[PDB]
């Protein structure tokens, strides 16, 4: 994702939530 705190969004850092639904 890039702007969040959950985990390694793959190839950049703390995610958030990109999936959702």
């Amino acid at each position: 994702d890039g702007m969040g705190e959950e985990f390694i969004e793959g190839l950049v850092r703390d995610s958030l939530y990109p999936p959702a639904g």
